[PDB]
């Protein structure tokens, strides 16, 4: 305020209180939401009589705002009937509107997606969309795709597209694929079908349904049939100690969930840290200065890349496709000093730079690359007495605006955990059998601990995610077969899957 | 956080978004306060018929909540009628329950005082009571007193007593005084009525009334305590004849019978001065650390402990809260500026230094309010050697010691003088630019005084006492003295009696 001759405090000024939001907005939280006292309309769903306010409904769902505001000849009654929603689904909806904690079931999940879009709740619809982006299986990604192009939700129509494009071979015989309109089929094929699924045969088998008139589209479909070559899934790099070598094998999952070896490339120098970027290794090791060797599935010959500045051991190498970069967060120097120097290697130009340092230095952490944010889980850190105490810190170093955003909560455990990104979640495996299902968006931990029957020894469990099903691996086994389990997160059922016959499983190693 | 295995993130969930504060709290303010909609209950005040929401009325009030809740034939009709409320006052309550701006005037201020207390409105009964504690003149010092002792408000009953016991002599002739209840008269007498107002005669008025009220003979006499008046204006100024600085003391009276008081004398020069209680603390001389404490009629200049950190042209304020003489800011002779504080006590004589300020300032003015110390105006220099005036206001907390700048600036800057008055902090700059401060409302107020009076630019000093602003003009061209009274209700500058002060210089004026 600068002036006004009329505002004279002794006769006439103008009151201006700054507590009109801390007493009216925050004030109306017990009279409306918690303790419903004054209710206006009675929405009726099936054979029920709900008592819902006319105020809080129009502040969230704009569709309800149009039905209440637009007074007409039918607005004289306070009983409003609904038709689309069921009796046991509207209650879940009215539980979200008032409180904000709706328990999302499994079977009644496609029903809180169709009705949550007509009411235009832009917060539940953006969460039921993420639910359908991670529960998609090989037999379900043909109705979900049809369910995403009708509501115009590109965050699901693309997440449910990389299920019928990487598994088109099995879908060939299915009766749902035969009725697929030409509009959707020109997107599944054009998205880069892998060669192993026979993309050129699905088109031919599909057009034989209505050859009387469907032959016109046959020529156009074969024009856009971009096929991407087959990659190898897990770069299991075996660090044998009996023989000075490193059998960097490349496991290749089959169609029926069977892993087979596809290369026995070897190196003589020691290994400090390893990372895979797309389809190639970028292992780090050797005597000083810290070198880098890059391998490939088909090359079967190690190349050479730009030397590592700031040589150190126990890195936390991560790799992103949303960023042609390979970071080197954390690590401790040769003099047992926990340093923090995030590096910004690029594959296009073999040159190193430096970026914003971490808030807290960690060594031997876990590298998770969920979304475009690099997550550092676990590790070790010395608090006061020069002694490395196993810490539990979740750092969130970014890649767009480089800054550290340490979360205000800690992990259930600590140590030398190994992470493996799966869909939106980030699975974690501790020094034992305590597999957690940490979610970076909801900030919750749902540890689905396996039965302690197979816990004879405190052996670390390596975890790898490939083809939409994580394969929790096993270290050196007591004179037997490696426990290459195939844990199914949906059912928490662990199944022993063999097919790998290697001699490096007798000793510890690194993974990718 | 955490969970257990009944929360399988593939088929189970507990989705809980911590964002029901911008979609249910912000989405309701614009649907109820700003854009009034979905009205259900109609309030039928006399003459008119308003429409109000059931959720906003019961969220700020309590009488309005315990009345809609009880449906004992009080909410089913929905044509409910309110009584003992005028048409105009209720419209200003809708303006307050809703968006939150009120236009409190003087015509309707007692009706909104009682009505806002009947409806249990909490925040409105903290500025409508501050208003009454701000405009109690002698003529209505008793209609407000009895109003205060009906709703149990100590912020007004203890503020309508300091302004109703000093003017006890004039209230004696008033008819309302003779009808005083026995309880009210007891408290106003036993608070230190000045000896010049004849406290003994006040009881004699009831004695000479002519029964039932005449039985009080020994009562109300043992509880009377008389103290001489000692709060007045201290004036500092050197005569043109000699360098002997004078400290003439004058006191204001309601009868305008100014009597010549003792003329205090002093030898050295003055750097700064403070007014605490009924004594004057003078700093200055050849060495700035000299503390020559003076008084009314003791002619004593006892030298106290010197200041450990010597400063020149600093600010002295008295916050009785801790019987302290806090010396905030200052100037250092070693090509730098001081930021320390030294509060010389009376029975302790301590030199403690607390936390410094946030923005450097020197040669400013200070005014104390309810313990909180405000530093306003002054000058600040920079490494660029630029004489940039400072328009930043500083607050010195009395409880948390959290000095911080305010998100605004004064309308002007330079060398100013400040003197509190009721709940306001008046500001006078170089010219006719009166500005009234208000820490609670965080707002200002000017008067737009024309410059036709200040022909020559000269410093103006302001002193406030007995609820009447006094403004003193400095450096007149050998003419009549200027003791303009600045009654802030309406601009009523009148020259008072021409006392022969004969001081053509004004160093400091303290009230």
């Amino acid at each position: 305020p600068g002036a006004s001759m009329d505002e004279n405090y002794f006769v006439n000024y103008t009151f201006k209180d700054r507590s009109h939001s801390g007493r009216v907005a925050q004030g109306i939280m017990k009279l409306c939401l918690e303790e419903e006292l004054f209710a206006d309309v009675t929405i009726s769903v099936e054979g029920r009589e709900f008592q819902l306010h006319r105020l809080v409904l129009s502040a969230q769902s704009c569709f309800f705002r149009s039905m209440f505001t637009s007074n007409l000849k039918e607005a004289h009654n306070r009983v409003i009937v609904l038709q689309d929603v069921s009796e046991s689904v509207f209650q879940l909806l009215v539980d979200y509107i008032y409180h904000g904690t709706v328990k999302l079931r499994a079977e009644e999940l496609q029903e809180i997606y169709e009705v949550s879009d007509m009411y235009q709740l832009t917060s539940l619809f953006e969460e039921c969309s993420r639910f359908l982006a991670r529960t998609v299986q090989v037999g379900n990604c043909l109705q979900v795709m049809w369910l995403a192009d009708r509501h115009s939700d590109p965050e699901l129509y693309t997440a449910a597209k990389h299920c019928a494009k990487t598994h088109l071979a099995q879908l060939q015989n299915t009766e749902e694929f035969l009725h697929l309109p030409h509009r959707l089929l020109t997107d599944i094929i054009s998205d880069g079908v892998p060669c192993s699924q026979n993309p050129t045969e699905a088109i031919e088998a599909w057009i034989n349904f209505n050859k009387e008139e469907r032959e016109a589209f046959a020529e156009s479909l074969r024009t856009s049939l971009k096929e991407i070559g087959e990659n190898v899934h897990i770069y299991l790099i075996g660090k044998e100690s009996s023989r000075t070598h490193s059998l960097a094998v490349s496991l290749h999952c089959a169609e029926d969930d069977s892993i087979s070896v596809s290369g026995q490339n070897s190196l003589c120098h020691q290994i400090t840290a390893a990372c895979k970027h797309g389809g190639d290794l970028y292992v780090v090791g050797g005597s000083i200065p810290r070198r880098m060797w890059k391998c490939n599935n088909a090359t079967v010959d190690w190349e050479w890349c730009a030397p590592l500045p700031r040589d150190r051991l126990q890195h936390t190498l991560v790799s992103v496709p949303g960023k042609d970069a390979i970071y080197s967060l954390g690590g401790k120097t040769l003099q047992d000093t926990l340093s923090n120097a995030v590096i910004y290697y690029r594959v296009g130009d073999n040159v190193w730079t430096e970026t914003t340092q971490l808030e807290v230095a960690v060594s031997g952490a876990a590298g998770a690359n969920l979304n475009g944010i690099i997550y550092l889980l676990g590790g070790e850190e010395n608090d006061l007495d020069f002694f490395t105490k196993p810490s539990r810190l979740i750092q969130c170093f970014d890649t767009e605006t480089d800054k550290c955003h340490v979360k205000p909560y800690v992990l259930p455990f600590a140590g030398r955990m190994h992470a493996a990104v799966h869909k939106d979640l980030v699975f974690i495996v501790a020094e034992g059998d305590s597999l957690v299902c940490y979610n970076p968006l909801l900030d919750s931990f749902t540890r689905l601990c396996l039965p302690e029957a197979w816990s004879s020894a405190p052996s670390l469990w390596k975890i790898a995610s490939c083809n939409g099903s994580i394969y929790v691996f096993r270290d050196r086994y007591k004179k037997g077969d490696a426990n290459t389990y195939k844990l199914d997160p949906a059912t928490s059922a662990v199944t022993v899957t063999r097919g790998i016959k290697v001699l490096l499983t007798n000793l510890q190693f690194v993974l990718a």
